[PDB]
């Protein structure tokens, strides 16, 4: 059923609460031990949020290859991300390393350090290029080189170094800015735009480890990302674009990171996305 038409029938019926509710029903229950153990409390930033043991990200350490990380595998897209939360003052330099041994381009940033007056996310990249970050724990070096904010969001140019071997690559920061406190945006135009600019990178290429998308939780504003980008890709592939069933491919994501999508609005929110994006990649 074509999702417009879907969209105006449970607008007009105001049926969102009763649509999201059946997605929370029908989704996967996987076991999450690992995550769970004692020696892992100080690496989760909430106690209902954690990764599937199937699918998480393992960091390449015999000490404690834990962090807060999933792996979501799209087969009939062929995209990958890894979704994970804002980084705790305990894990900062556990994030770098996932970037670094998972060959990432970019890094995408939903949410302000600061939210509704409290910390949501640790500030985990350097702000002036003259003072850098050194992560003693994971023998890292990381390097502000160029910023450029704009309206909506900023784009920053970052060096990480691996102290070890002296490699270094040149890692995207795509911080999206403007996402309000409460509540999702009114029209979804510049966050649009947001994952147009993160496709250009090349950062969601193939040639490329999986993209790393974060919020405060990994699993809210970072679901909506994924899952409008992998919606419309699916409308590009296939020979009839109205097949594409949004809350089939919720479903098939929430298999492999639990929660994603938190709200009914944000779920409205998702739907807006794709159907406004579709008007670009169905030949505009
Ligand atoms: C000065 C940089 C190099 N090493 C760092 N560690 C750290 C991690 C999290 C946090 F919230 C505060 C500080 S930051």
């Amino acid at each position: 059923m074509e999702m417009e038409k879907e969209f105006e029938q449970i607008d007009k019926s105001g049926s969102w609460a009763a649509i999201y509710q059946d997605i929370r029903h029908e989704a996967s229950d996987f076991p999450s031990r690992v995550a769970k153990l004692p020696k892992n409390k100080n690496r989760n930033r909430y106690r209902d949020v954690s990764p599937f043991d199937h699918s998480r990200i393992k960091l390449h350490q015999e000490d404690n290859d834990y962090i807060n990380a999933s792996l979501i595998k799209m087969e009939e897209a062929q995209r990958s991300y890894i979704l994970t939360q804002g980084p705790l003052p305990n894990t900062v330099g556990h994030f770098w390393e996932m970037v670094w041994e998972q060959k990432s381009r970019g890094v995408v940033m939903l949410n302000r350090v600061m939210e509704k007056g409290s910390l949501k996310c640790a500030q985990y990249w350097p702000q002036k290029e003259e003072k850098e970050m050194i992560f003693e724990d994971t023998n890292l070096k990381l390097t502000l080189i160029s910023e450029d904010i704009k309206s909506y969001y900023t784009v920053r140019q970052l060096e990480l170094e691996n102290l070890t071997t002296q490699e270094t690559r040149e890692i995207l920061h795509f911080h999206y800015t403007t996402w309000p406190d409460f509540g999702v945006p009114e029209s979804p135009a510049s966050f649009l735009n947001f994952l147009f600019k993160v496709r250009e990178s090349g950062s969601l290429s193939p040639e490329h480890g999986p993209v790393v998308v974060h919020c405060s939780a990994g699993i809210g504003r970072s679901g909506t990302f994924c899952l409008a980008d992998t919606c419309l890709l699916l409308m590009d592939k296939r020979k009839d674009p109205s097949s594409v069933d949004i809350k089939k491919v919720l479903l098939e994501m929430r298999k492999f990171r639990m929660g994603l999508i938190q709200t009914a609005d944000q779920l409205r929110f998702s739907y807006l996305a794709v159907i406004e994006g579709a008007k670009f990649i169905m030949g505009d």
